[PDB]
């Protein structure tokens, strides 16, 4: 599923990521933006072999299981595939404890790099929360 903006933002606010460790929610549509466009059934690989998945790009070297990362963790206690279902339930209880992990959002390099320092609130301009 590829997501309208306002669709996204509508329901990351609904399963409870507006302002969860205090990162409002136009921190969130920004990172989904940059690190998926939006799009449930993105995947990439990294140069060590592990793989990001979804539309928060969520990596198999600790957060799910893929079968094909030797040596990794499963902290999200989940397969990595559940991660691109239309359903972003999994994702955004996955992503919780990712930002709980002591690095915040800085978790994620498009969010650093793309977001933190910007207007994010423009993000969630004109839809209906
Ligand atoms: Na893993």
């Amino acid at each position: 599923k590829v997501f309208g903006r306002c669709e996204l933002a509508a329901a990351m606010k609904r399963h409870g990521l507006d302002n969860y460790r205090g990162y409002s929610l136009g921190n969130w549509v920004c990172a989904a933006k940059f690190e998926s466009n939006f799009n449930t059934q993105a995947t990439n690989r990294n140069t060590d072999g592990s793989t990001d998945y979804g539309i928060l790009q969520i990596n198999s070297r600790w957060w799910c299981n893929d079968g094909r990362t030797p040596g990794s963790r499963n902290l999200c206690n989940i397969p990595c595939s559940a991660l691109l279902s239309s359903d972003i339930t999994a994702s955004v209880n996955c992503a919780k404890k990712i930002v709980s992990d002591g690095n915040g959002m800085n978790a994620w390099v498009a969010w650093r790099n793309r977001c933190k320092g910007t207007d994010v609130q423009a993000w969630i301009r004109g839809c209906r929360l």
